[PDB]
């Protein structure tokens, strides 16, 4: 599907997240003001990360990684 | 729930739906850079479609009273 609306984030969570909680990632489309990771937690919450931080980029690295 | 991502809308339907396919809408965030309406279906089908186009407005008219 689409013209589906597209995610874009404009404010980013504070405080890193129990990995654990973790299910999965996505990256914001470039269409948005500002660049962004989206992880999908395991009650299927969205959260809006900031994809310079480390964290972010180590828990995306491992996700792609399994 | 936070710090969801918001729905933005980068390009708007452009047949008009048919009328009694429409279940509810909402209306984009002023943040995003564009206005826009989603629409969403009876069967769940988010769409999006230009505020400024007649048919929206009446739908989305329609929508809030009743």
């Amino acid at each position: 599907a689409a013209d589906t609306p597209t995610a874009c984030c404009f404010s980013y969570t504070s405080r890193q997240i129990p990995q654990n909680f973790i299910a999965d990632y996505f990256e914001t489309s470039s269409q948005c003001s500002k660049p962004g990771v989206i992880f999908l937690t395991k009650r299927s919450r969205q959260v809006c990360a900031d994809p310079s931080e480390e964290w972010v980029q180590k828990y995306v690295s491992d996700l792609e990684l399994s």
